[PDB]
């Protein structure tokens, strides 16, 4: 568990408050499975809803890999994230399941894969899908504030980052001890975003200031 108090004393810095963040004020429980399936939109194409398997959990946080796809391109997401759904949610909703881009067969192989895959499937129950957050209905991001962020370049990390600057709605995430290689600008929306001390509260791994 990572110190944020020492660590705000001695940079003599301001952690941004809660109500900057769309996140919710506990963290939400996560009661999926590795081996679950659901409804995910693809991150290399997010017109398309694809099959996601959960191969991995973390606090909060579900590591998905897009079934007949490959393993190098798996993404995270939150379990109140509104990108995830249970299956029959895209059906429900009009729309049509599609083969993800990474997909390792022919298109034309594609309805009959999805029937497969489908077939006696561990899925995720609606039930355990956590409501959205409240959004801010402003950025109330101050420059110099203090929080932690996921790094973007290597997304099961979510690590020590200062607010460097303000544009409008986008503020720039900028990590504490590291080269200007990692920094990235984001929405005040940003779903990659956490209060100080959010990930101790659930549970995820939270990593400290690089040694740079
Ligand atoms: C924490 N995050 C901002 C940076 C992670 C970089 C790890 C990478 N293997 C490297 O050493 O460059």
């Amino acid at each position: 568990a990572f110190d944020w108090d020492a660590y705000l004393e001695e940079t003599g810095s301001e952690a941004a408050p809660a109500k900057c963040f769309k996140q919710a004020q506990n963290p939400p429980n996560n009661d999926f499975k590795i081996g679950m399936k659901l409804e995910a939109l693809d991150p290399r194409n997010v017109t398309s809803t694809c099959i996601a398997t959960v191969v991995g959990v973390l606090g909060s946080r579900l590591r998905l890999r897009l079934d007949g796809s490959d393993s190098q391109n798996d993404f995270w997401r939150l379990v109140d994230s509104t990108e995830i759904h249970a299956i029959g949610h895209c059906e429900k909703n009009g729309g049509m399941l599609q083969p993800p881009l990474g997909f390792c067969m022919n298109a034309s192989s594609w309805p009959g894969y999805l029937c497969k895959i489908l077939n006696n499937a561990m899925v995720a129950p609606e039930e355990i899908f956590q409501p959205e957050p409240p959004e801010p209905e402003e950025n109330l991001f101050k420059v110099g504030q203090k929080l932690e962020a996921v790094d973007k370049k290597n997304p099961q990390l979510i690590c020590c980052a200062t607010v460097d600057a303000i544009k409008d709605d986008q503020i720039h995430v900028t990590f504490d001890g590291w080269r200007g290689a990692f920094d990235y600008w984001c929405n005040y929306r940003s779903r990659d975003i956490f209060p100080a001390g959010w990930c101790a509260r659930s549970c995820h791994p939270m990593q400290p200031p690089g040694h740079k």
